[PDB]
């Protein structure tokens, strides 16, 4: 009768609703998988920089070595932000921070969905979170008066001797000498260079302001003119502004690279609860459908 009709009509309507809501939950499973799994990827370049990290902590490294470290972690930060922004399911971008959280259809009626949360933003720029340090940049052409030879005593560094320094060819080769001679007493101040010839700029870091002295006062010629508070209190994001280039530097990128895997591990907590969520929901779906099945 019309009455067995319509009952018919509601059975098929919720068979079909919920063979498409497995279907469904399988696809938000493999977004879920997706984004899982390409956070581990970045998690074993995470430890690849933070072994140089340690690797470039030790009193043993000449710049020279430590440089050749920080090329290693600088290809290494490229495939992190790589993985980060590239990172899709069916065209959907998952760690670029732009997954804010979506709903995934698991139930034949309106409403019934299970939500994937906010995917946290992997690229190097906000990967790792908050870093809260004193910074000091110059511009390398600044050292205009590169070809003035520096005496032991023209430069100290928290009243630690940098020692000499002979008259550079270029104001690039001075911002190299600068980098290397603050760097050898970097474990013994506390401050550490780096020289990023890609932008021509040297930048101090420190815990705390940087004192600066000495007999030249000359920033044209040793990069820094005398002050006993030089440097910002600098607070930025992410992993991106790490280098291994000094003793100081590659503790805070341990420390911070730590922080990025902390980042990771919360991430993929998340992201292990929901597959969870729709495994049970599948198991829910399929036991539904047969049962439905049954009644015909």
């Amino acid at each position: 009768d019309a009455a067995g009709l319509a009952i018919s009509d509601r059975m098929t309507a919720q068979i079909k609703g919920l063979t498409q809501a497995q279907r469904n939950a399988n696809d938000g499973i493999s977004l879920a998988q997706t984004a899982e799994g390409a956070l581990g990827e970045i998690s074993n370049n995470l430890q690849r920089i933070r072994e140089l990290a340690v690797q470039a902590s030790n009193g043993t490294n000449t710049q020279t070595d430590r440089d050749a470290l920080q090329a290693e972690v600088t290809q290494l930060q490229s495939e992190i932000q790589r993985v980060a922004e590239q990172t899709s399911f069916n065209g959907q971008k998952l760690l670029d921070g732009s997954f804010n959280g979506v709903q995934f259809q698991i139930g034949a009626n309106a409403g019934e969905t299970i939500g994937v949360s906010k995917i946290m933003n992997a690229q190097t720029a906000s990967l790792g979170g908050s870093l809260t340090r004193t910074t000091s940049t110059i511009d390398a052409t600044d050292l205009t008066k590169y070809d003035t030879a520096m005496a032991a005593g023209d430069l100290t560094i928290n009243g630690v001797d940098v020692g000499k320094i002979d008259a550079a060819s270029t104001a690039q080769e001075r911002a190299a000498q600068l980098t290397e001679a603050i760097n050898r007493v970097s474990s013994q101040t506390n401050v550490g260079a780096s020289y990023d010839k890609t932008t021509g700029q040297v930048t101090l870091t420190s815990n705390a302001a940087i004192a600066v002295a000495g007999a030249a006062n000359d920033a044209t010629v040793a990069g820094w003119a005398n002050n006993a508070t030089t440097g910002t209190a600098t607070t930025t994001t992410g992993i991106n502004s790490l280098t291994v280039s000094s003793f100081t530097n590659a503790q805070q990128t341990i420390t911070q690279i730590d922080n990025a895997l902390k980042d990771i591990n919360t991430a993929r907590a998340d992201l292990g609860a929901v597959q969870n969520r729709f495994t049970s929901t599948v198991a829910n779906l399929q036991s539904m459908t047969e049962n439905l099945s049954s009644a015909l």
